[PDB]
């Protein structure tokens, strides 16, 4: 079982540590230990992940996505996830409820199958770790 | 190394999945051990109740996973508890808040929180403790 | 048929003080009241009250354990509990919400009901004769 | 004596409509009189999809000063001119649906009339008229 | 004359994780109600249940009430309405300024049946209103 | 210690249309600051610049204020801007409880850069007030 | 010239029955009718509770480039339609109350008909329709 | 097959620039060459048009609709028309979204299989052919 | 009979681009009118809330009628609502133009619900008419 | 005669996909259809929004009609706006389901308030509708 | 060419103890950076400071009269101002609306002004070179 | 010393289709040079080839100066970005936002801004200049 996972806009500048490659690695290691395999993309563009979506769903794939800004602003990449048949798991590394007013509403959630939010990194280890069992 | 898991109004009522609360205390304690935590699980429909419980934890310093059901969107009360605590707390929902009523999405307690752990059943639970185990 | 009819926070306070509203009988009348009318529809109706809401919801749980319908009415809760209509939301019998007072001739707070949605229905503004109006429909079914 | 029952738009196709109960407007209307007659009451029960008629209705309730046991449609939620006609009543005013309004889209939890009546029953279904009589058999005011 | 002072949830853990701790509060308005020739009882719990008996007994004795709710003051219905009950003077007391904290704490469900309130003037908001009250 | 009672639009009007007027509350507020061991100086106007004209003074000054700005409470911006710069406690005085009226005098623009703000509490407020700048 | 007078929705209901917020609308009639007299004018006062009637003599109105003093009574804070036929009035049009919309329940505060009249008269009671007749003599 | 044609308030009072006779005639001819038959009616009564909605709710007939200010205002005839089996389009000649904010709300779309705005008098025959086609 | 025609900020400035009376214009062709009906009117403006609020106070005092146009402060100041809500004879709100054809936030007026009535887009001559009203009440 | 049929982010997975027709047949149908209109239609599908920008930006340039179904991007996008603000020819904008039966944030679009129209509800069909319409200007 | 540079309500208080801050330029100090920058470009800088609203009027109606151009910080009348916004918008001449501070990084009141929609431009955040960079625009057109 | 003037959607299209783009961007950097800093300006309709040029301002530590178009009142991803900026970033708009649409009125970068200028054409983009002259 493949899982993917699909950091959105701005991700790619994590610890500017915890890098995006930091990341990216740590994810493999615990996908590797739980008899999965973890495919990270990122991409500052909103087609692109569209279509990472896309794939996914005719691969009938698990999603594993943080769309960092795109969470709060966008129906398209909420429709292209509506697609999804395989569980979704929505990420957030910080608390989205701890700061502004705006980020406390998601396109995403309400189409996804759960919400981690405000646990760091490991949002993904533990994302991954429920997609081990359904 | 004890953890406390506390669950609110109704949390006793699951399984009439088809986990029941007896259940899932196993779950959660059993789970727990395997991390070498030490899980004491509670539940109460007495808003009073859970505040004893929650101030017990602010003085002891031990982490809180909370699932405070209905008080999670209405008590002010209880988020004011709860942000007094100084380890961690994970507020947990087993069902995601965000496919049923527009009311459920706002928590008066996710602001203060850690983080928080939505629409994946009772592994949220689990989930929590595995956090708690490593940080 | 055993009815319950379950009332919250300051219930217990009816027609003695609170003249105004409320109307003049107290909660022990009331009961009387409930109890006779119960009689005549030939159904048993245990009538209990509570400033509690962890005991309004014990209360809740056991009529779905027992799947016995629910006359409520939970005082200022109706505005404000989510445990409480969550408890309701679990009977398979009917519920029925009763507020004494029109809830809509006074504050735009009282206007608004976690109960209503997951009740079969609600009497409004009758006073005291819309708890044995509720029974009435229970007696059909 | 003698009580008014208006049925203002789509009443009519009550039914039947569909069907989703079954009992039609034709029935409703026997129903209500049965069971007011039982109760030593009058009643007269008209439907119109017509608001003017429905203010002619309501004018001659005022100048008789008749109880009005009001099922208003899609009007509950639109109408000013229906609320001020209403608000003129002197003798009870009862608000009813068949159907639990606050189980429904949003701008059905909204009413211009509930604050002006006496009071309201909703999600009762059909009874909820019949209810609403026994409340009037059992005063005067 | 009797006062009742009446702190609800989380009050009874001030000072522990203002500068000051309940009892001390305690201590504090024992004093003042000598100074001002009053008796007072302070009381604190984290029910609503038993404010509502508190605010029940002080409704059938014809007794003012101070009331410091905590979060309850923001959310709960029951608790205004068994405040509404009461004749003599209600006053409505908060510690910390609450309209200076989270736009939620600015709206109250008591201050419009209260007497008046006293906002943010610390533990000596306890203490003005009890003289406010010896006053009558 | 030199207190500032400073009162806005239409306050000069009290008991012309209960009771109590303004000269009779400046004497009790100055009756009740000696009494304190401390001095109080009331003033009234309705002109909004001359509000500020007496704020920007008890900045400079570094002197205690007791704000009853009547409707600009809830109108103006620049008077609480003037008050931000206070170093020394700002009281916010109402004499009617503001929640228990029009929705829109339940906002105060002042409140939230106040030291604290009693309402409802009658003239006594500011009383209470002056007794409050009197221990810290 | 002329005047048309067009009352809505339970206004044929004023006076008693109604105590106050107190004349009938048949004594209204005698007044706005005597009153367009001395002013010079022939005013024609028209009640009725039909949406649909008002529309009509409000698209008379407008075919006849006659101007129009509307007491719509519910309809105002309702009717779309209604405003979309006034809407079209060449003629003045000015809104009348008898009471004081804005003393009163919040939602009686908002007018659709408010914006596409020339003017609005409120709480100044009957006189309104008198002072609204004033006003159109004079232009 | 049969259409109803129905036009609420003030429709009586088109100039488009067509009249509404024009307007009955031009329906017509183009209902024939789809071969249909529409039955066009136009009142300023709510009542008149809940009664229209009904027949045509018995009859199973296909609606198409311009209920004017109507469209804005009243759950009465939203409820008369959640009634239809067959297709209901729902026309408005301006576009309403270009005007003032409230002609933005419908209580009808919602319970419409459609909606034809802005097109002008056209949109009338627009929804002729959709029905053509079923 | 004194009526109190007072008018608020930026009434100065009748003028003068247009819809074409200046306010000395207006203050005699008033004064006039009132005169016709046997009032005595006395019209007087100021840019000045605290001004304006004064003179309120003294039609308190008087139990004199008011006539108020407020300017923009009919949107905005709950100090002069205040000083009208007081007033013991009747307050007539008076605009010019039609409020509601217009700016959002000019829809609201905070001296509506305490005035007697209002008249709004009536121009230059919603002034006469509430004379009128005055001189049967 | 050309006209541009736009179609927004998703909209290359009709017919995959809550299974009925795919975005090359409906290419296929919308130039049949077009052709027996004697116009000519150039249909394109794209994700990207600076790409459906470009497409916009062409077709102002060329003075020619639009027909837009721009998937989400309809309730979001401002950009995507004042691109399509800039048309001189019919802008008309198209959706396949009906928006005002689901969720309420697809009840508000910011196309709307620019297109000459707007076709909800009507399927497939309403790309041929548009056409129709368009071939009378 | 004149140019009204206007301050409204605490721009007397700017420097000390200005706060803002904590300096501070001082309003003295800052009208003198103006005139000379405006001499600069060949303009002629009349710098006025009022902490009264029909004071602020009046400044605004002369340059009206004049046909001068109009630089404003109105600062807490920005926000709430109608009276204010109405005697701007009669300037023939450019009105540009200076803030100091960035009103978009405090407070959300902060965040609407009645100013800016009758305003040719507004300049936000920028400090006192706001002012400056308002003459500049102003020296061109 | 570098500023980095960044232009987004449908920006490319001022002109007729008077200053055009091609026109702004000799202005801008005449003005510059005049000023003693070089201007990079450029232009794009991609949300994602302004992130990457915004990301490249941070790495530099450059000051930017953004008319963000449409995306200004709707892009929070771009808003983030910009949060990342150390030197000052001024936002800038042609027309007047505020004397146009409602919804035109806010802005997901006002907050992050050093500064903002509105409403003074062509020339806000060279006074954002001088700005940064002075620092
Ligand atoms: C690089 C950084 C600015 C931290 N990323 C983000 O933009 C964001 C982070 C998040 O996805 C996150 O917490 O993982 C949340 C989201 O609201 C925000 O857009
Ligand atoms: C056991 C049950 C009755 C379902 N508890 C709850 O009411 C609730 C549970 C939740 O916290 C939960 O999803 O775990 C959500 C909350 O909104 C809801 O009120
Ligand atoms: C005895 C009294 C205090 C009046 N009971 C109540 O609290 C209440 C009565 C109600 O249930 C009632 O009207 O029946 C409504 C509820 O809003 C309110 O809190
Ligand atoms: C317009 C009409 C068809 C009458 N609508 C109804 O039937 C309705 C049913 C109800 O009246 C009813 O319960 O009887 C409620 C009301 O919201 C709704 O309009
Ligand atoms: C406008 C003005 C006349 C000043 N109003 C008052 O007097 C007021 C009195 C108050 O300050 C007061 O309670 O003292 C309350 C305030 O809301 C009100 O504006
Ligand atoms: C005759 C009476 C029932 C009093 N008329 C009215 O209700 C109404 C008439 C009004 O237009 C009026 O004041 O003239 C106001 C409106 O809100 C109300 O519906
Ligand atoms: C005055 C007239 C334009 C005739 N009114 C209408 O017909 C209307 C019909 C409309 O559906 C239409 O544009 O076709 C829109 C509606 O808001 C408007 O009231
Ligand atoms: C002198 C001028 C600027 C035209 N006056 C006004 O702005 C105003 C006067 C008004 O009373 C008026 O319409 O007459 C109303 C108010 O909204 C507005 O501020
Ligand atoms: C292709 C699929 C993702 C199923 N469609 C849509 O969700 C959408 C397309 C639409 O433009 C459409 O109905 O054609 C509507 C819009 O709300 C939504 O983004
Ligand atoms: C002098 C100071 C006290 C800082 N002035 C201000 O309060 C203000 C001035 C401002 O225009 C300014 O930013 O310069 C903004 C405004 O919101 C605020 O009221
Ligand atoms: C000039 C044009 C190509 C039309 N640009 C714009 O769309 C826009 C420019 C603006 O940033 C501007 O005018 O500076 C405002 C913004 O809301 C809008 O998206």
């Amino acid at each position: 079982l493949i899982v993917n996972v699909i950091n959105g806009p701005n991700l790619g500048r994590l610890g500017r540590g915890t890098t995006h490659d930091e990341l990216v690695a740590l994810i493999e290691r615990e996908a590797a230990e739980l008899g999965l395999k973890a495919v990270v993309r990122q991409s500052d563009s909103e087609a692109q992940l569209l279509d990472w979506i896309h794939q996914a769903a005719d691969a009938a794939e698990p999603v594993i996505l943080n769309a960092g800004g795109l969470t709060h602003t966008s129906v398209a990449l909420r429709d292209a996830c509506a697609e999804l048949s395989a569980p979704l798991i929505e990420v957030h590394i910080s608390n989205v409820h701890a700061r502004e007013e705006f980020r406390r509403h998601s396109y995403l959630s309400p189409i996804a199958t759960g919400v981690i939010v405000g646990l760091g990194i490991q949002g993904y280890l533990l994302a991954l770790r429920y997609l081990a069992e359904h």
